[PDB]
This record gives C-alpha cells, sequence and structure tokens, in this order.
C-alpha cells in the first residue's frame, strides 16, 4: 500500500483509469495508492489498488495502464544511492527504458529516460 514518489518536479505516480499514467501533487488523488507485488526478487508488479490496473511500458516506451497482468507489466526495481528507487520495463530492459515523470509531471517516454535524471528515481512511501 504505496506512494511513489517523483524527486523530478515532485509528483506522486498516478495511473488514471484509462490509462493514462501520469503524476500529481494531490495526496488525495484516489489514483496513487499503488501495490508493489514482487515476483522474483527485484521484479515487481505496479499495481493501482483503487482499479486494479497495471502500470505497464509499451513498445513505444509510452507508459499505461494495463487492465490485465502480462509480459510488459514487469519492471526491475533497483535501489540506488540515496533511499529511491529506479525501475526498468523488463520487456524493455535491454533499451535501458526507464519509468519517469517530466517537471510537469507527464509521462517521460522510455526512449527520452535515461540513467543520472531525477524523472526516474521514486521514493516508495507506505501510505
Amino acid at each position: 500500500p504505496k506512494l511513489l514518489y517523483c524527486s523530478n518536479g515532485g509528483h506522486f505516480l498516478r495511473i488514471l483509469p484509462d490509462g493514462t499514467v501520469d503524476g500529481t501533487r494531490d495526496r488525495s488523488d484516489q489514483h496513487i495508492q499503488l501495490q508493489l507485488s514482487a515476483e522474483s526478487v527485484g521484479e515487481v508488479y505496479i499495481k493501482s489498488t483503487e482499479t486494479g490496473q497495471y502500470l505497464a511500458m509499451d513498445t513505444d516506451g509510452l507508459l499505461y495502464g494495463s487492465q490485465t497482468p502480462n509480459e510488459e507489466c514487469l519492471f526491475l526495481e533497483r535501489l540506488e544511492e540515496n533511499h529511491y528507487n529506479t525501475y526498468i520495463s523488463k520487456k524493455h530492459a535491454e533499451k535501458n527504458w526507464f519509468v519517469g515523470l517530466k517537471k510537469n509531471g507527464s509521462c517521460k517516454r522510455g526512449p527520452r529516460t535515461h540513467y543520472g535524471q531525477k524523472a526516474i528515481l521514486f521514493l516508495p512511501l507506505p501510505v
């Protein structure tokens, strides 16, 4: 029962019911309560506790909400040097595509992500 805070512009990661991932700063928002559930070690699904949608990155690197689970919904967790976390699309691990948000709280597509950005750091917060 966790919130994922993005260091970049200070948004909590948010899966809107229509599949559009983005960020909000509103703590009472329903769609930010997430559940991180480990398949293997350092291999998680990221799910909304409010819609049951799964976070997923498609072929273009666009993050969306997946209504059912699958290959695209798995992400590689890495704890970073501070207390923050990065998350790679397992299905696109080679392409080194992270979950990330821009500074205005919008999805920063995989292609345009990379290491050393503040877009890709997230701080899990127990709700």
